[PDB]
């Protein structure tokens, strides 16, 4: 390395990715204060020999040789020019390009080596599926699935599944393909229940035809206030004078876990009733009416449907 970095500036992704089969586009605007570039080589893994005081490796493109030549045919394509733009272009993109792409830059007086990192995988990488940390019943949240690839010969799409199904909302697909990040996303709008609670969503990445390449798969979890089942002994609700009734609050279902149950009576709150049992001895006529319990946990507090308890 013998450059001065205060003769030169770059933006671009400093780090792309890619799978075997796809390709690879990389955004890249760069500034020579020693005025335009002389030649430019795309190395693959440059290695400095202190030797000849140049840099060894695979030459990717060649100013000389592959500027000089109809480059529309061309697997590696350098789509920059003399001062501003160094953007790079490789299609298809192979598991054999992995590694750390050396922009080898000369201008007049100055020589400079920027690198950048391709890391291409063998299979199409699984995107990425960002949720809320808090998510609850009743709540719209946007459901984001981010793909860390975009490019323009190889289109693709995100497809929103929920419990193997493709869901009925409609997603909003974005890409950014730019000097400071590159990606896909999609954004899903959903209303999410309690019975959602437990389910998978997929975010599937297909490409332009439809066929499978990858997933990314999430157990939603759902908060939701206790859903309640009474359960009353005898099982009819109707009594006479003198007899005893037993009822029960059975939590079918809270997320996170109850803790606290209490009982009411035609609106009322049953004072000393705090247990998920309610128990009347030797019922009077003034006892009927309707009972139900109410179950609370961090999220709220739920009802279970009413007993018509009758005292004949
Ligand atoms: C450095 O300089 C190069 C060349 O001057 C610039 O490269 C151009 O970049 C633009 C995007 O920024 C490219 O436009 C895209 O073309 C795609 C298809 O390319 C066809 O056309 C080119 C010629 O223009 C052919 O060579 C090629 O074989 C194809 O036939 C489209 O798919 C893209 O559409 C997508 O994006 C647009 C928004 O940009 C959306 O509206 C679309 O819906 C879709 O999502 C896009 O139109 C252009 O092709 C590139 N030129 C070349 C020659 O490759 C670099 O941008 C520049 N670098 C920087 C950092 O500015």
């Amino acid at each position: 390395e013998t450059g001065d970095s205060s003769k030169w500036v770059f933006e671009h992704p400093e780090t792309l990715y890619a799978w075997e089969g796809a390709c690879v586009w990389i955004p890249c605007t760069y500034r020579a204060l020693d005025g335009d570039l002389e030649s430019f080589i795309l190395f693959h893994n440059p290695e400095y020999n202190k030797a000849t005081s140049k840099f060894d490796g695979t030459r990717l493109y060649e100013s000389t040789k592959d500027g000089k030549v109809p480059s529309e045919q061309k697997r590696v394509q350098f789509l920059g020019d003399k001062n501003k733009n160094c953007t790079l272009s490789i299609h298809p993109v192979h598991l054999a390009d992995s590694g750390q792409l050396g922009l080898r830059m000369e201008s007049k007086t100055e020589k400079w080596m920027e690198r950048i990192h391709l890391a291409v995988s063998e299979r199409p990488f699984p995107p990425h599926i960002q949720l809320p940390p808090e998510i609850q019943e009743s709540q719209e949240v946007t459901l984001t699935c981010l793909l860390a690839f975009s490019c323009y010969g190889y289109p693709i799409q995100l497809q929103w599944l929920l419990e193997g199904v493709p869901m009925r909302q409609a997603a909003v697909t974005s890409t950014s393909l730019t000097i400071k990040s590159v990606f896909t996303r999609s954004e899903l709008k959903f209303s999410p229940q309690w019975s959602h609670h437990g389910k998978i969503v997929t975010c599937q990445l297909q490409d332009a035809d439809g066929k499978f390449l990858s997933a990314d798969t999430v157990q939603l979890n759902v908060k939701h206030t206790p859903k309640l089942e009474i359960k009353v002994t005898p099982s009819d609700a109707i009594v006479r004078e003198g007899d005893s009734v037993t009822m029960t609050c059975e939590v079918s279902s809270s997320n996170p876990e109850y803790t606290t149950v209490s009982w009411l009576k035609d609106g009322t709150s049953l004072k000393k009733q705090n247990t998920f049992t309610l128990n009347l001895r030797e019922v009077t006529k003034d006892q009927s009416g309707k009972y139900c319990c109410q179950v609370s946990n961090d999220v709220g507090p739920g009802r279970s449907e009413e007993v018509f308890l009758q005292v004949q």
